[PDB]
């Protein structure tokens, strides 16, 4: 069972496509060694092509059966129902791919006649035929990293495969509010996309502190998406089946399991077929939620064939890690051999072996780390970090050319309290924003892979939502954490810490002039910047945000506009 089988043509791009970053003056005043960035491209993609096909072999045992009993369980428990053709419509982006059909993503938002009657037109038809295999498009992803020449130096690009508009509309109706619920239900505590950054933090800090001794790591599965087989995906199918559903809902979850989801055609942007695939597909509603499942399913029982004693996981998609009570150094690294042999077992070898880590700033969620700093007091403030050097280099190429989504805004969401969000990323795009006389402007990004519109300027009341008032004034970081982010700054060409200060001060003092929520940007995030401190109290307008929904399922690949 290969997980994709290739006819020759090629993965085409459906526009020209810029490889490194373009040289212009603002973003080369966040970073200035701009031939270290690049953007994946169409033309690595036989490379990834390579790397994500291979046979599948997988053995279930008596663990795994009785895991997915118990999922089965808490599935029962979940009603789950129908949204209406304009409900779906409303979830779709405005940036969403256009169908071939002869409507956009505009049209679907305005619930335009011509949209409207395809999408029921499609509805329809997975009503009454439940076996066809339906089309996909396959495109390479161009995303942006900075180059690692110590580790292979170039990533191909990731390859995304998506159905066409109106099928899209199709998932929400039947599954929207199945991804929205199940995997919380069924997992509980273990479902990472339910916490803030600082619920995360507080979740991984008491399993850890509630070990005698404890042990954790990271597990890499190797090309996850591939790894899932057809009867893993109908083993999904089975599990939505357990919830409360409306009957429609039912026939059409198991004509998208079984025409959609399980496999199918890999068409080309010039329309050419590129191949099959009988794996999962990364750009369908259902990958974030089918992915969380799978990879829980298969960690939960291959931690109980491991012997892992007071297992703690989080799981996010394809993301895991686990805390543990560590038996002992060679038990514990013998432990975690066992727990590889069984994921592997279940299809999901990995990339690196896994290695037990003893200390817990090292653990490592969704390429995310527990730091530790301090507040006014003296006292310790456990905070969620990352390496900063994806991040810088995505936000220089956000600087230098206009994306439909930007990854800065989610970082600085996700990352305020670091120090490298906080003097660098929040200096750096005000001072670009004031430049671009854009201040005022709502953005798109992605929080958990679900599309917002935020104000750059709401930005301080969500931190103290998110993060609270603290969020404004940690200091006395890590030496970890400082070593991560001066190498960072030297390897990027990053101006260092202190000239982000003098560059702050300027700014505060500009959005100071402006008045209203522009002075409270100032006040609150800059505050750092100078010696003369200001006293920062409960801003009154984060109460009135609403911020339902931001961190409570993930939507990656699915195409989700909330």
């Amino acid at each position: 069972s290969m997980s994709y089988s290739w006819t020759g043509a090629l993965v085409t791009p459906c526009a020209a496509e810029e490889q490194k970053l373009p040289i212009n003056a603002l973003s080369n005043s966040l970073l200035r060694h701009h031939n270290l960035v690049y953007s994946t491209t169409s033309r690595s993609a036989c490379q990834r092509q390579k790397k994500v096909t291979f046979d599948r072999l997988q053995v279930l045992d008596s663990h795994y059966h009785d895991v997915l009993k118990e999922v089965k369980a808490a599935a029962s428990k979940v009603k789950a129902n129908l949204l209406s053709v304009e409900e779906a419509c409303s979830l779709t982006p405005p940036h969403s791919a256009k169908s071939k059909f002869g409507y956009g993503a505009k049209d679907v938002r305005c619930h335009a006649r011509k949209a409207v009657a395809h999408i029921n037109s499609v509805w329809k038809d997975l009503l009454e035929d439940s076996v066809t295999p339906i089309d996909t498009t396959i495109m390479a992803k161009n995303e942006v990293f900075c180059v690692q020449p110590e580790k292979g130096g170039r990533k191909p690009a990731r390859l995304i495969v998506f159905p066409d508009l109106g099928v899209r509309v199709c998932e929400k109706m039947a599954l929207y509010d199945v991804v929205s619920k199940l995997p919380l239900a069924v997992m509980g505590s273990s479902y990472g996309f339910q916490y803030s950054p600082g619920q995360r933090v507080e979740f991984l800090v008491q399993a850890w502190k509630s070990k005698k001794t404890p042990m954790g790591f990271s597990y890499d599965t190797r090309c996850f998406d591939s790894t899932v087989t057809e009867s893993d995906i109908r083993t999904e199918e089975a599990i939505y089946q357990c919830c409360d559903l409306d009957p429609q809902a039912r026939v059409a979850i198991k004509s998208l399991t079984e025409r959609l989801y399980v496999g199918g055609p890999l068409t080309n942007s010039r329309g050419e077929n590129c191949g099959y695939r009988r794996c999962r597909a990364s750009g369908v509603l259902t990958t974030s939620c089918g992915n969380t499942l799978t990879c829980y399913i298969k960690a939960r029982a291959a931690c109980r064939a491991a012997g892992l004693q007071d297992c703690t996981m989080l799981v996010c998609g394809d993301d895991l890690v686990v805390i543990c009570e560590s038996a002992g150094v060679q038990e514990d690294a013998a432990s975690l051999r066992a727990f590889t042999e069984a994921m592997t077992r279940y299809s999901a070898p990995p990339g690196d072996p896994p290695q037990p880590e003893y200390d817990l700033e090292l653990i490592t969620s969704c390429s995310s780390n527990v730091s530790v700093a301090h507040d006014g007091a003296g006292k310790r403030v456990y905070y969620l970090t990352r390496d900063p050097t994806t991040p810088l280099a995505r936000a220089a190429w956000e600087t230098a050319r206009h994306t439909p989504v930007n990854s800065w805004l989610g970082n600085i969401i996700m990352f305020a309290p670091t120090l490298w969000a906080r003097m660098i990323l929040m200096t750096h795009f005000f001072s670009v924003l004031i430049a671009r006389d854009q201040l005022e402007q709502a953005l798109n990004c992605e929080i958990y892979g679900a599309c917002y519109s935020i104000e750059p300027l709401d930005l301080p009341p969500i931190i103290q939502r998110l993060h609270g008032l603290s969020a404004f004034s940690l200091h006395s970081y890590s030496p970890g954490e400082i070593n991560r982010v001066a190498a960072c700054l030297r390897k990027l060409g990053v101006p260092p810490l202190r000239a982000w200060r003098h560059r702050a001060r300027s700014v505060r003092a500009r959005l100071l002039s402006r008045g209203g929520r522009a002075a409270i940007c100032g006040k609150y995030l800059f505050n750092w910047a100078v010696r003369t401190k200001l006293k920062l109290t409960p801003i009154a307008a984060a109460g009135r945000l609403d911020l339902s929904g931001w961190f409570t399922a993930g939507y990656s690949g699915g195409d989700i506009y909330h």
